[PDB]
């Protein structure tokens, strides 16, 4: 490779990248989807949780997660081991990869991470796809929310009926309804958490689930009505986009590092789109000499509480593969001492954000870096709780980029200055009081340190936002307009939670995909 | 539903693919089946080849953890002393590879497998030494060096990958001086041979193409027309559950497609099981094929491991390369310097001391990626070197894996149960292994003083070098499952592959060896 | 009371304090022994390891140790929890007690600790009393070493014969002699480590040991030849000496805080002695406006390696051979046996290899009770042997403790702040120490594979063998605080005691040595 | 270490009932209400072990009460 072009170029094959490609190609455009990562499946950006084994052991998929997530700024500044042989060589403040000696740990965002793969995080994510609360979460310069959301949910294959038939789901909902005692807004009750996923129909494999990966989003535009691959879409793994080259607000081409074969590549296009997620997107701009005042400012995520509980005996008391007995792992004299149907769909509930409740509760079981259930414990016993609270978007919170240090892609090393705003503090605490009461209503806590109730360290949410936020005017408070287009540029657009300018509690991916579709229409129109 | 080829190979591990390579290349038609998914565009590509792993080695351990799955998890008596009594509890879960019949004290805790197109061969550290003529090989195999040669070609074995390592030199100097020509000069301190090769692609010379099963298959996957070769077919996500057989001729394989979820029957002239140490016997056990020796003579390597921080003296001695046309690859510019005084693209030290006279153990002085001894994310891993000694485990019938009749694993197949202990005889030598490993470490610096990097014996299983379960012999003695052509006693057309076949205690990394014996079996199949 | 006086006043009832009292009182002087700590036994400064239970469970006495040791500078400057409820209150850099926001952790001495008790550390210590190597460890301006050492050993009840009869002791010594292969100087062989202790004689209680506490040192002078208490000695627990008041090089009195009843006390004396150990001694001076240039400089200890091993099967095989009139003392009868094949009353292996030519480090192969490497409660500690090597730390002026003017410790005295790093010169030998320690361990078995028992260097302070802070010299020129009579430059009647006095890098357990130099100073005072 | 949690059994150090009291030599008690051992003239017990009744409070003061009681019983005769 060396020099090539398409109508449109999309940096990042995350969920959001693929959304653009889907919409754009489907409406007659030709695009190149670029990612710095490798493809980890026969087809690009397949969801890795779909594999048989993960259908059988959920908790194991956390190992794929840990393999996908890569810390962005690791403080190295003062590391000194008090008990190392003095004959041995040591040096503090390494700079290698995402090591950063200029990072103060105390203003850091420790679990600010990214994934570099064809699919981004969308090949490991837990697929939770809620909509923003009309009053508390949405902003109103976007006029056609429910249209975009609808179109996004179609692409993501959103569904609420996946865990509908859960026995544990019922048992819990009953106890929670009783706990709250009609004090929730009846418009936002305890209810089934909507997910980009769907129960399979393939014989007894209805016991299993097809989670949505970016693949699923691309699939309809990947081949023509001739089963030949579609020329209008091309996917380029292992291509680090380093620089956008631009003259007077028009972007000409992209400077890209092919990592195998290791060669420079120039990519010319009529339109450029960066969906490299919260931190890497601004990084690319910063490194392309494009620095609006608001870039990487108004850094925001969700403050989170988390905890796990063991189901009450009361609940257990109260509670697919008929043609394959061996799928229950017992025969003859051996029985399963756990009294919970092995193929009981996982409890997957949410309480929305609502009046008096600026936070988003999930009562479920999924796979994350933290609170992995032990190997030797039947994970039917446990339920995970994850509350997500409002983080106010403020300019004194930011990621910046060192001029003299570089990351693993050889691009300006990110440095965080972040603290949770004092205003959101009292609501965060309320979040906790809430999460606890709810947990203890459906059983006792899993008494491991790892499952204790607790606030996560900043970054843990993986719901970073505001870094390339939108506004109505080139106010200096925003990077993009409401068509997700960069102030002062003809043909450069961004995608991802980074665009969101408005504190919220909900899982932002679906939202982001909406705004992308919007930008995509704006691109189609002219 | 129902399909056939000349030959069927269960397991697309390195050994599976070796069979396919040789068999297809010599005109046979093959179906390669695996219970796992394919983790790359092409089947069984090595995942360490990705750019990022070339930049951060330590990180690849996370892929490893994602590949390895414990086989018998004792659940029998788990009780939490501090749990709300309102909350429900029951010990001895049976779900997946949980096993209430497993005594922890005779267990092999880190007996694990990988279920992927490629098996462990898409994560492994690619070390391909040969067995010591006298101490490790056995005599009933006549043509060792021919097979080994043919295997090394397929694996793309190379010794020149880390040859130009500056740390590699600095260490070798200190170690040569430590040992003081006590080592047999036929087996000196030397570059560890690896299924890998330095890239040639411009500045990407600074990076490495590790060998995956893919690399082995590549030549036979398309014809001399770049159209895909009909003589090979690859089936991910197909759990082979039962081999159906009469009076020693195997008719077909009963297989679970997991997507779409449907039963499949696979008919073939010849069947080969390369499902690795434990899953291979499992398949037989479940097919009513139980020679006396099945899953007996369970054996691995007892291991010592430890990590050290390089002496100041060594670091001083190294101040001198790659990526000259890309300054930003060193992560600094202008006033910022890298405070680590070790060339960032200095090839990793990758040395071995063979097994030799008076030394029944195999030393590696290197840096690679395993579940254990991962270097912290806040420490520049140029500071560290990993040590891994592998000792002889004597093959004994009182050590075994067996298979419960009333419990099943994650594939719904008989739950494995281990009864394993290191033989008393190998005890003296194991301890000598340690004394050796430490002295060597302390000669090239001090220990990394983390708990995780302390010098220590690994718990059984950690080696991932399990052997003897379906071992070979000269006769249907009751002491072996297969003959020297890796063919199962009492069967016309059933063969096994993998370290499980090895009947002879050793210290070295067995994969290359196993691939040899496969080629042998493959010739026996071609020439019969 | 408010004002009291005696001929002599001794600050600190540590081993060294008591040594002065012993010698001084015994030669007709009258003394007040003051300590900021409480008395933890009927009699002052009894060793707490003497209790029956500790005779039965050694491992458990580590809990007394942990209770005795108090860190001196705890860095607070930047403590931030990443995962605390934001509604909740936080503030970094607390100053309370021995919290110190001005302490850089990276130049700190983390396990610089003291004990505050009638007895100091001498009521928990492991009682090892070796002498310094003539050539490699002693200094020459002290003329009468062997006389002082002899007198000190008598007071401490030093003995080598306590673990003489150890079966494990033999089994090990055999393997080690074979390992070393007569490479050692024959003047300093593998041998029984000398200890301030002695086997009891009291019937079957000969199976047990009387470890030496400061008590044991004082005992002979505490009562007259009438069993009535000796007026010439008085002990004051719970009296924090805060300030020495002095005019033109003569010390007049000591300003002391009684903590119960809480009242100021002034203590007048002809002679003053500070044996408040390495850090608190200089602290008292610093706070008394006495600041020689060398004070708290030349801070020095031992760099240490440590590790534990489980005995080889070979060794255990080689042994299967007290309390004959008490079967139940073996914890079994009839059909129940002890599955551990190691005589329950086999004296503990207590060996050392001295410092010698080519070996500037002091090895102990033993089992004793420390903050670290405590053997788990579910493991029979007969299985294990502890290794502790002590290496030379060069005395350097760029290593020091200093004292903040605007922060105070738990006694309300200037907060100590450390600036300490192991000297580059001693680095190569430290590493040799390790190579040595390991080889030795692996010759007598395999490592106890717990994290806690892995072979390792201790963090600075762990030795508890701090030295050089108030070091001696020959003249007020080359920077020292005291002369060779342990007397402070430019003062008539002020003396110091303790390892702080030692000006000379060494590897051995310094307490016995310190007691020598004290006796010396004491004679100087008697003359 | 400071998370909310149930302690493992024993952690309370408030053990009771082992030598509990009753009204009669019922086989359900060791001591009588004067903390005296059934079938003995002159042997008494003291401590939370005497308490026969589930409770939540810190038992030491209680135990001291019952002791004073037993002590009076001893004085009185
Ligand atoms: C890890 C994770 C995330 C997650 C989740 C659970 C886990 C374990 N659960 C979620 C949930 O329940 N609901 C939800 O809404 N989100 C959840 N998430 C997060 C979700 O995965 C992210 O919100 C989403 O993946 C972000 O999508 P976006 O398209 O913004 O892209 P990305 O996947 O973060 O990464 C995009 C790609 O950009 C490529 N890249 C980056 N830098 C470059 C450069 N310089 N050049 C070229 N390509 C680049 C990356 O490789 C990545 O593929
Ligand atoms: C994990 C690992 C392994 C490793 C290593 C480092 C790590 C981190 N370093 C090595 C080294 O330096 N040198 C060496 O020689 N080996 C090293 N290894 C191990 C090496 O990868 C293995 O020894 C080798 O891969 C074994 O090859 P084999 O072909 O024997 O098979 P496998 O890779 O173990 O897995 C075989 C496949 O069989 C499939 N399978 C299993 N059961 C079934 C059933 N019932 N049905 C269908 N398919 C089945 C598995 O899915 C697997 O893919
Ligand atoms: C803790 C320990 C120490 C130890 C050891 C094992 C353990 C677990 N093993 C040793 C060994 O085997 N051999 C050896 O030579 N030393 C060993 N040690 C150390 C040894 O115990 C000490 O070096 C020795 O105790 C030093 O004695 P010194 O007389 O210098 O005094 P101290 O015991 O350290 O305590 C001094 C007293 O001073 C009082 N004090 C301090 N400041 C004041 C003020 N301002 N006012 C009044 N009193 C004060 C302290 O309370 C203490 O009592
Ligand atoms: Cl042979
Ligand atoms: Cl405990």
């Amino acid at each position: 490779s060396c020099k090539i072009s398409a109508e449109v170029v999309i940096i990042g094959s995350g969920p959001v990248g693929a959304t653009f490609a889907r919409h754009l190609v489907e409406n007659g455009k030709s695009v190149i989807l670029v990612d710095a990562g490798p493809q980890r499946s026969p087809q690009p950006g397949e969801h890795l949780k779909n594999a048989y084994l993960y259908q059988k052991d959920r908790t194991n998929f956390s190992q794929i997660v840990n393999s996908e997530l890569y810390k962005l700024s690791i403080p190295t500044s003062n590391v000194k081991l008090p008990n190392l042989d003095p004959s041995a060589y040591w040096a503090a403040g390494a700079v290698r990869n995402n090591m950063n000696p200029k990072q103060d740990p105390n203003t850091n965002m420790p679990y600010a991470q990214a994934a570099f793969a064809v699919g981004g995080m969308g090949i490991h994510w837990t697929c939770a796809t809620p909509r923003l609360h009309p009053e508390l979460e949405r902003w109103h310069y976007i006029t056609e929310w429910d249209e975009l959301y609808a179109q996004a949910e179609k692409y993501f294959n959103t569904h609420t009926n996946v865990f509908e038939r859960s026995l544990r789901g019922a048992a819990i909902k009953r106890r929670l309804e009783a706990h709250y005692n009609n004090q929730l807004d009846p418009n936002y009750p305890i209810q089934n958490l909507p997910v980009a996923a769907q129960r399979r129909e393939d014989g007894e494999g209805e016991a299993f689930i097809h989670w949505t990966g970016p693949y699923d989003i691309l699939k309809p535009v990947l081949t023509t009505e001739e089963n030949l691959p579609n020329p209008n879409i091309r996917v380029l793994p292992n291509h680090i986009v380093q620089k956008l080259h631009h003259k007077g607000g028009k972007v000409e081409y992209a400077e890209v590092q092919s990592t195998e074969p290791w060669e420079k590549v120039e990519i010319y296009a009529d339109i450029f789109i960066v969906a490299a997620a919260a931190i890497k997107t601004p990084q690319l701009l910063w490194n392309s000499q494009i620095r609006p005042k608001a870039l990487g400012c108004y850094l925001s995520e969700h403050i989170m509480t988390f905890g796990q509980i063991v189901l009450s005996k009361e609940i257990v008391a109260e509670i697919y593969f008929k043609e394959s007995p061996k799928m229950f792992h017992v025969a003859g004299n051996q029985k399963d001492p756990i009294d919970i149907p092995l193929y009981d769909p996982d409890p997957t509930l949410w309480i929305p954000v609502q009046k008096d409740r600026p936070w988003h509760c999930q009562i479920h079981k999924d796979n994350f870096s933290y609170g992995i259930v032990p190997d030797n414990i039947d994970d039917r016993l446990v339920v995970d709780l994850r509350w997500f609270g409002f983080v106010d978007q403020m300019p004194t919170n930011y990621v910046t980029f060192e001029e003299e240090i570089f990351d693993i892609h050889g691009m300006p090393q990110p440095t965080f200055h972040f603290q949770y705003p004092e205003q959101d503090a009292e609501n965060a605490h309320r979040m906790m009081q809430d999460m606890t009461e709810v947990g203890l209503s459906i059983g006792g806590f899993l008494p491991t340190p790892e499952a204790r109730p607790q606030f996560m360290a900043p970054g843990s949410s993986l719901h970073s936002m505001g870094t390339y936020r939108m506004g109505e005017s080139d106010d200096g408070t925003s990077v993009v307009d409401a068509h997700s287009k960069v102030w002062g540029f003809d043909n450069l657009y961004l995608g991802g939670p980074g665009v969101i300018p408005k504190p919220n509690g909900a899982n932002p991916t679906l939202t982001a995909a909406a705004l992308a579709i919007r930008a995509a229409n704006h691109i189609l129109r002219n």
